[PDB]
């Protein structure tokens, strides 16, 4: 067999594109850059933990990290009258009376590597642009979920697949060379236009190469290829501390695999949209399936982004959480053939919602319990997604199955568009608000799931 390994490699290469923002876009601690502070520190011998205390504005009640991240004291540090023990005491009687200003002179990031945030200065006022990086990719997924069918209708299937692979590889390689943010967003959108199209085309091909009597195992293996790709992305991210190097090391393997994938012997081998709603039972099924797809995509992406934004040891937490899918995949494989798909999916959704709810009250120092809860939630959502990827095949007849899959999977992309703004922006108002929303969505999805036959 040759198609199996190469198609699993193709599926594994989709993971760094989808969840790569966790390592390409990490946000280190930062503060306003102020000239003259370096020379004063050299004169006074200030350690980094001492300079970060003397100059950068301190934390207020309940944290309030904004005053240090986006503001600075407008004081002429060049004056020699400043005391080496404490320069702020010679300025004014009260520290709160000193003038305040934005980071006009730049930023200082406490990290040896770099990311898009550290290079394009997507912090404070510009910090809302980081969500746009994922939103553009999800918009590309949404557009490719509808344009790829027409493209493959007007063009040869294998040639269209080859063209999409080539375009994806070229776009991924080109992104690492972007000189500014707008061009990078253009390449991100172009890559997202073809990434999900390639994934679905590979799914269809791998389900065609094996008869309908064994599609489950094939689909589960294709899914676990994504977990293998996540593990490889974690390894590469640990090895390479800069985002351009990681982008090259991610995109290049696909292009080189294209050089080896010229031709293989097994390669060359109307329903109406209104029909889904004219009948009450099918309308109910379509509504429930759309809601479940949206909720599961929101929960999965939100959990990964929250882990990326809040975990204190990102590499090990990502490595642990990624490995839990494989036991989840095996659990799903055992469960489907024995006790059906409805109850297991409902229980997985309930477990995910409960895990989201419990995680709110955990103190920050209990990292060993927080990671266990995160792993449980990830296993729950993984099992739920595995179940829902197979239930759709039964409720829809072959006459309208492909249209139903295309329609239902389109809401996942809208959820992907909405999700970054929920995770990143609502966290400003209250750190527990995204967790509350995720818990509510998970519990509601668990409740509604019982209605499916
Ligand atoms: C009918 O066949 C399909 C297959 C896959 C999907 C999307 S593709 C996607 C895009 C971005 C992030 C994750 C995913 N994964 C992969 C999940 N991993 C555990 C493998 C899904 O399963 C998505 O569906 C969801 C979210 O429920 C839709 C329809």
């Amino acid at each position: 067999k040759q198609a199996f390994l190469i198609l699993c490699l193709l599926s594994a290469a989709f993971a760094p594109i989808c969840v790569g923002i966790v390592f390409l876009g990490f946000t280190p601690d930062h503060h306003c850059q102020s000239p003259g502070v370096a020379e004063l520190s050299q004169r006074c011998g200030w350690s980094p933990a001492e300079e970060l205390n003397y100059t950068v504005p301190g934390l207020g009640p309940a944290g309030e990290a904004f005053l240090g991240q986006c503001r600075r004291y407008e004081v002429d540090w060049n004056q020699s009258a400043l005391s080496c023990v404490d320069p702020l005491a010679s300025l004014a009687t009260n520290r709160s009376h000193l003038p305040l200003g934005p980071c006009q002179d730049g930023w200082v990031y406490d990290t040896p590597g770099s990311s898009i945030v550290t290079e394009f200065n997507l912090v404070c006022a510009d910090s809302w642009k980081l969500d746009l990086f994922q939103s553009c990719l999800n918009a590309g997924f949404l557009f490719g979920s509808l344009g790829v069918g027409y493209f493959a209708d007007r063009f040869g299937r294998k040639l269209c697949l080859l063209g999409t692979v080539l375009v994806n590889a070229v776009s991924g390689v080109l992104m690492a060379f972007s000189p500014n943010y707008m061009s990078m967003l253009l390449f991100r959108l172009l890559q997202g236009l073809v990434s999900k199209g390639n994934w679905m085309a590979g799914y269809t091909l791998i389900t065609e190469f094996v008869g309908s009597g064994s599609r489950r195992t094939v689909a589960i293996m294709y899914q676990m290829a994504f977990t293998v790709g996540l593990v490889a992305l974690t390894g590469l991210a640990y090895a390479l501390p800069h985002w351009r190097w990681l982008q090259l090391a991610v995109s290049l393997p696909t292009f080189l695999f294209l050089l080896y994938y010229w031709c293989v012997p097994e390669s060359p081998r109307s329903p109406s949209f209104a029909d889904l709603f004219r009948t009450p039972r099918l309308r109910k099924r379509t509504f429930i399936l759309m809601y479940l797809w949206f909720t599961d995509s929101v929960l999965y992406q939100g959990l990964i982004l929250h882990m990326g934004a809040t975990s204190g040891n990102l590499y090990l937490d990502f490595l642990y959480s990624a490995l839990v899918e494989i036991p989840g995949a095996f659990i799903a494989l055992i469960t489907i053939d024995r006790v059906g798909r409805i109850y297991p999916m409902a229980m997985s959704n309930l477990l995910a919602g409960a895990a989201c709810l419990v995680m709110i009250f955990i103190s920050p120092d209990l990292h060993w319990l927080n990671i266990i809860i995160m792993c449980v939630g990830r296993m729950g959502i993984t099992i739920a997604i595995q179940m829902i990827c197979l239930v759709n095949a039964e409720l829809y007849p072959t006459f309208v199955r492909n249209l139903g899959v295309m329609v239902c999977s389109s809401l996942c992309d809208i959820g992907g568009i909405i999700t970054p703004f929920i995770v990143f922006r609502l966290r400003e108002v209250w750190q527990a608000l995204p967790l509350i929303l995720f818990a509510v969505l998970g519990l509601l999805a668990a409740g509604v799931t019982l209605l499916l036959p």
